[PDB]
C-alpha cells in the first residue's frame, strides 16, 4: 500500500502521513487539486492543494468546536453564515439548532461542495437542509455585496496558500465586522499555536483593530499540522466567547463527540509562551 | 537531505517525520536502539527504538506538565521520584523547587543519560544537583526494593514495546501504591486519547485498583503521535491532582513556556467521547 504525506513550506521540515488503502478521486477544479482517498485507520480524508481537510475520525473535533463555541454565546442565533466549509460540517453542527432560520454558506470551490455530497455524505448531510442556502464566490466580494447582517460568521476556510489568500488580511476583518450584527461574533480557523506564532499575532492584530474582545482557542485534531488548530474568536462586547449561555441538552446534541460546556471554556486557556507573544498586541 | 519517520504499530496508518539536518549519534544499547539527530525546524531530536522521545522544541510542554502537576498538588514535597526519565527533563523541572531535599531517578538504561549528558545539555543540566541520586536499573524491581517512600512518582517512560514493557501492568501499580507515602501522589505517561482508549481504559482500571482518585489530563506536544499525550494521575486522596495549591512565582520558575496556574486544571476537561469511554470502569 502507498502512503499520502502532507508537505508544505508553511510547516517546513515536518510532514504526517497516512496509509492509503484506496484513491476515490482526484481533479483539478477552477481553484485547486482535489484529493479524496480513503484512508487505512482514519476513514476517507478530503485533500486541496495537498493539505488535509478533513478525515472521518477527528473531523467532529473540528467541526463541534467551531460551531457549538459562537452558538452557545450567541443567545437567539437566527442568521449564520460560513465562510469556506464546503465539506458541510460546520453547516452539520448549525442545523442541530432549532431556531436558527438560516444558514448562509459561500464556498469559492463548488466542487468540493458536490464532492462532498458524493464522498462524505455523514459530513455533507445538511445541505439537505431547507435552510441552507449556498452561494458560489469569494468570500472577499460576498462580504462587500450581502446586505443581510448575521449573528454568527464562522471562517472554516482552508490554509493562506490558495484561493482562502484573501480572507487572511485587515480588508478581509472589517468586511466581517460590517456583516455582523451590533452583537455579533466571528470565529475563524487560525494558524496551530506550534508553528506560527507571527500569523496568529497578525490576524489578532487585524481582528483587534474593529473588534472590542478578541480571543484565541485551541482544538485536538490529530490530522492538522501539529495536531491542533486555532480558532480567532471576535466579539463586539467586552463579554467574548470563552463563556456559553447554553448548555447543548436537546437530542439533537445528544450526538457529541468532542464538545462540552467545559472544555469551551478549557479551549481558552492557552500555553504560557502563546500568552507571552501576544500580550502587547 | 533526508527525514527521519515515526512508523509504528502502535499506532498504525500514519506517521509523522522531521527533516534531517545531521545525525549525531547512533547505538544500540543492553535495552534499545538509540539515535539522536538535529532536525531542520525542532532542534536536536531523541528516538528510542523508532519512537521520538523528545525535540528541544517541544519537550517544555512535556516535562513542565508531567513535572508541575503534581508538585504544585503535593504541599510539601521532599522526595521525588522518577521512573526512566534518563534525558533529565523531569529532573529539570523538579529541581527548580528549593523545597526538594532528594530526588531519585530510577533509569534501566544509563546509554539514554549519557547521551543526553552530552547532546541534549540544556535537557539534563539537573544531573549537576546535589539532591539528584540516578539508580540504573529496571524499576519493576527497584521499587520491589526501596525502602523510602515517596511524595511524588513521576513515570517518565517509554512506550509498552520495549524496557518499558514491564511498566504497563496491575502489579506495577501495586509497587507505585507501596512505594508512596499515604498522601502520595504519582503522575504516569499514558497513550494518546486520539489512537488507543483500550491501554488508557486497562491503565486507569489498575490505577482505580489502589487509588482513591484516578484522572487523565492530555498534554499538547506536536511531537508524539496524533499531536498529544495523557498524563494518568493517581492520588490516595479523593481530593485528586486537578487544582493546584500554589502558584510558581519564585524567580525559577519564570522561564516556564507552558504550565501555568489555569492550564493545569484545563488538562483535566476531556473530549466527550473519552469521558464517555471511561465513566463504567
Ligand atoms: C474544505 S472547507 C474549506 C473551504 O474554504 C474554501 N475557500 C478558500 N478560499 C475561499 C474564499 N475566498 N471564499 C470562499 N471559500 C473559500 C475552499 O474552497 C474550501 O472548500
Ligand atoms: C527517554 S525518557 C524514557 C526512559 O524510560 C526508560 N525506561 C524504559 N523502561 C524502563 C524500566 N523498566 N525502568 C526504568 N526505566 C525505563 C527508557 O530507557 C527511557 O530512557
Amino acid at each position: 500500500k502507498k502512503w499520502f504525506s502532507e508537505f508544505s513550506i508553511m510547516w517546513p521540515g515536518q510532514a504526517f502521513s497516512l496509509k492509503i488503502k484506496k484513491i476515490l478521486y482526484e481533479t483539478k477544479s477552477k481553484y485547486q487539486n482535489v484529493l479524496v482517498f480513503e484512508s487505512t485507520t482514519y476513514g476517507k480524508v478530503l485533500v486541496l492543494d495537498g493539505v488535509i481537510q478533513l478525515t472521518e475520525k477527528d473531523e467532529f473535533a473540528y467541526h463541534e468546536m467551531m460551531t457549538h463555541v459562537p452558538m452557545t454565546v450567541s443567545k437567539e442565533p437566527k442568521n449564520v453564515l460560513v465562510v469556506g466549509g464546503g465539506d458541510g460540517g460546520i453547516i452539520r453542527e448549525l442545523c442541530k439548532y432549532k431556531s436558527v432560520e438560516n444558514i448562509d454558506i459561500c464556498e469559492i470551490d463548488e466542487t468540493v461542495i458536490e464532492v462532498s455530497k458524493i464522498y462524505f455524505k455523514n459530513i455533507s448531510c445538511g445541505y439537505e437542509d431547507k435552510r441552507v442556502n449556498v452561494f458560489i464566490e469569494d468570500a472577499s466580494k460576498f462580504l462587500e455585496n450581502v446586505t443581510n447582517t448575521y449573528d454568527v460568521i464562522i471562517v472554516d476556510s482552508s490554509d493562506p496558500i490558495g484561493p482562502a489568500e484573501t480572507l487572511f488580511n485587515q480588508n478581509f476583518y472589517e468586511k466581517i465586522y460590517n456583516a455582523l450584527k451590533p452583537n455579533g461574533y466571528c470565529v475563524a480557523q487560525c494558524e496551530s499555536l506550534w508553528i506560527h506564532v507571527g500569523t496568529i499575532k497578525n490576524m489578532i492584530g487585524y481582528a483587534k483593530k474593529l473588534f472590542k474582545k478578541v480571543e484565541y482557542a485551541n482544538i485536538s485534531i490529530p490530522t492538522y499540522p501539529c495536531g491542533c488548530i486555532g480558532i480567532l474568536c471576535c466579539s463586539k462586547t467586552d463579554t467574548g466567547l470563552t463563556k456559553p449561555n447554553k448548555k447543548l441538552e436537546s437530542k439533537e446534541f445528544a450526538d457529541l463527540k468532542y464538545y462540552n460546556y467545559e472544555n469551551h471554556s478549557a479551549a481558552f486557556k492557552l500555553p504560557a509562551f502563546l500568552l507571552k507573544e501576544i500580550e502587547n498586541i
